[PDB]
């Protein structure tokens, strides 16, 4: 580790005080996990997510941070916009969201996680 940092704090949802984050190196440990009850990162045990809503995945390639809905039944919106669950019976995985620092997601009632991200000088 050692190159960037993202933060994310859920807000309100049967788990709230779940907090996920990871810097901008980690490969096959970046890719963060929101999701009910899975190997899932972050422990949103909320009905409207069966097992997992959504998860982020970013490139340093062109630094840049998007989240993807696995499967969206409820959807996920971010900063108050379904931005990956704009078709229902589709239920697609979607294509990746580019998130942002004071962002918000949402992904099915009421469980909304803030999206924060901060570097770090090493």
């Amino acid at each position: 580790l050692g190159s960037s940092w993202l933060f994310l704090e859920v807000i309100a949802g049967p788990a709230i005080g779940l907090q996920h984050a990871v810097n901008s190196t980690s490969s096959s440990k970046l890719p963060v996990k929101l999701g009910r009850v899975s190997p899932s990162d972050l422990a949103l045990k909320d009905s409207e997510v069966s097992g997992k809503h959504a998860q982020i995945t970013w490139n340093s390639t062109k630094f840049k941070w998007e989240l993807v809905d696995m499967g969206s039944l409820n959807g996920t919106l971010v900063n108050s916009h379904s931005i990956s669950h704009p078709d229902l019976g589709s239920r697609k995985w979607g294509n990746p969201v580019e998130l942002a620092s004071d962002d918000i997601i949402t992904l099915g009632t009421t469980t909304k996680v803030y999206v924060r991200i901060s570097s770090q000088n090493e």
